[PDB]
């Protein structure tokens, strides 16, 4: 039916590990102690969850994840307060848009109360790898995974949901932000129209690598997702994108583009957006920007800034974009850059404790 | 580099199973007595191969594999012919798919010379599990993965490459044509241009299991891919799609559709335009093709048959689509199948050595 956190099994490893130094980590190569696990099966299903020493996992080859990308995941985070209590940051939103995905995966759903208690006891346990720093944090990484022992293409009778904690650094270590290059070829689509581009399933990533092995090659730190006849901006990498900037009727604008199925509704985009609404110092629209209309205003002085949004960043600015043989400058940094900064120093303010909000849930 | 044939290392198991009867055999659901594994890293290169007993493989639970899908596999058989030789269709034209694949998936290149010989040993091996039936195959499935320990999203420096062997009976238990019906809706795609549906890469059939499970719902065995504003017709499930009709000009055609990127280039769908050239008794085009196109021909009494064609069936015929809430019938049945029956017999007189082709490789 469903598995259930007073139902956990806590099995603690013997020796642990000495923690990593916080201002030489490499985001998602350290793992903690203790992982959780949960197996399911069609005819007995939810067996009850254990918290117990990271290990490999034993995997028939048949496995239909290895096979058919039968497989999806989240990310979020742990901070470390200034007042030393750890907190989550909108957790149940990660959890609504696991379960949604599990059900276009046709992975075995499960009770998002349940899962978000046995997370918070595997933080508990190990919340010492929290690290005593307020520009690192502890990633959280739910997956979830068919391992049906057989070749045919269908709904597996047989899955595994873990979790895995991993500690990370600050993305810019300099302190203060590192603008990134773009690679912008309009030959790579990321998703498409009737496709999986707005759930977190393992197939949307795999077909990525080759374009980022060809944007490095050229110089450049991300791909740029272009999209349709009209080279429509979508994403950048891994992350939501914005522009503020004067749009076409002589108006001062936040856009961000619409969440029309190739775009993942990022939890920090929906953040971006409801604080931008209650400053109400201008214009915020959910509106189709592309490479003509983003040429076209640089003409015109009408650009300020240009960021990336994620768990991983929060904020990420753009400087420049290669396009059709060309470098077209961004002049985000001779601007502030003070949008980005309000809003990387508004968010941080919340999430390490420094000023009180909704947002947070404080570890029992 | 490359792994060697010549470095392989055998290991025998000492317990055997049981030979399931010929005259069941569910796909891919039951597995031989051996398996071959093949380790890289980017530090030391490829390692040798190994031909060992079946084992569940043993991963990191922060294998790219698993999160990214970063993997691909391959599909092709072994036939036990009416002179008792062992004999493999076309394998080199899996090898040349499965390089082609990796390359796109930035995982390691290897010799497609040395993987056939490892392959070939494999099945010489385990020979006997090849069954005695002439409606009967062994199902050969090399599969390709990512086994970085890490949570960052690029290219691995770690990876495994193995090889299951797997009995399966005739696609149709009874040996005779039962003809399929379609499920239309133009809500789901496939694959996109710019995206990675012309390879067999993991990430392309995640996405269709939701689809499949609504085809079933509404009372249909396949789903037929949609694609555009015009409704092209592009395949059937996992197999390619072909229709034999009098087209606009009055002329007898064989047609299916172009290499433009949203298509596998299936090794059936190969062998069938080679004969079709070779026979020179008809049109022979790789075009588009619309509902409008099929709905405009039923009208007039031009459409012949429609067929799926793959490793799976060979040849599946068409009666029926669901589309817009009405059910459209394809008079494939009534017309033999003339050309699917000739198609049928033909490629299975060469996979059971009934006559002697360029297209086949008896086991050394
Ligand atoms: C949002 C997201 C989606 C899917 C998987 C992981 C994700 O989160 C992260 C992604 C990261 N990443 C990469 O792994 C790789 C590149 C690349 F494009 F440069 F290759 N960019 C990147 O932002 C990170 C890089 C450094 C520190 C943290 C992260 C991070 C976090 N937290
Ligand atoms: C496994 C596979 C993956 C990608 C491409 C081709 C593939 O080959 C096969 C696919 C099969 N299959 C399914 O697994 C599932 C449905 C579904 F659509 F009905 F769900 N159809 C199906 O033909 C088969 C069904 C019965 C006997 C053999 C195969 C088969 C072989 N050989
Ligand atoms: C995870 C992700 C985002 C951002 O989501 P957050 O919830 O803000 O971390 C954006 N785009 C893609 C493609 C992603 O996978
Ligand atoms: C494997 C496959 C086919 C059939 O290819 P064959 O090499 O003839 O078995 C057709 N369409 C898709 C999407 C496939 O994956
Ligand atoms: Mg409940």
């Amino acid at each position: 039916g469903t598995f259930k956190a007073k139902d956990l099994i806590v099995t603690p490893a013997t020796i642990l590990k000495e923690k990593p130094d916080p201002n030489n980590l490499v985001f998602g190569t350290v793992f903690t102690d203790h992982m959780l696990t949960v197996e399911w099966s069609s005819e007995f299903g939810w067996e009850k969850p254990h918290i117990k020493p990271l290990q490999n996992l034993s995997l028939h080859p048949g496995s239909s994840a290895l096979h058919y990308a039968v497989e999806l995941f989240e990310g979020l985070k742990a901070f470390r307060g200034v007042d030393n209590k750890i907190r989550l940051f909108q957790p149940n939103l990660n959890m609504d848009r696991m379960y949604r995905s599990a059900v276009r995966a046709t992975l075995p759903v499960f009770d998002k109360e349940e899962l978000l208690e046995c997370i918070q006891q595997l933080v508990k346990l190990d919340q010492e790898w929290v690290p005593y720093s307020t520009s690192a944090s502890l990633y959280i990484r739910p997956t979830f995974i068919g391992t049906e022992p057989s070749l045919g293409v269908k709904k597996p009778t047989k899955a595994l949901l873990f979790v895995l904690l991993s500690p990370v650094g600050p993305y810019f270590s300099s302190g203060t932000f590192n603008p990134v290059s773009l690679w912008a070829n309009p030959k790579y689509v990321r998703a498409w129209k009737g496709g999986t581009g707005d759930c977190k399933m393992g197939g949307n990533y795999g077909s990525s690598l080759f374009a980022q092995c060809e944007a490095v090659d050229n110089g450049c730190q991300q791909v740029l997702w272009l999209y349709g006849e009209d080279h429509q901006i979508t994403e950048v990498g891994t992350m939501n994108l914005f522009l503020y900037w004067i749009n076409e009727d002589g108006e001062e604008e936040l856009a961000t583009p619409p969440l029309d199925g190739i775009i993942l509704p990022g939890v920090t985009r929906r953040c971006i957006l409801d604080l931008a609404h209650q400053w109400g110092e201008f214009k915020v629209s959910e509106r189709y920007l592309t490479m003509d209309d983003l040429t076209t205003a640089l003409e015109g002085n009408r650009v300020r800034e240009m960021f990336g949004s994620g768990t991983a960043c929060v904020v990420c600015p753009v400087s420049d974009i290669l396009y059709k043989g060309e470098t077209i400058h961004i002049p985000t940094m001779e601007n502030g850059p003070k949008l980005a900064s309000r809003i990387l120093s508004k968010l941080t303010d919340i999430q390490y404790g420094r000023e009180e909000r909704d947002w947070t849930i404080v570890l029992s």
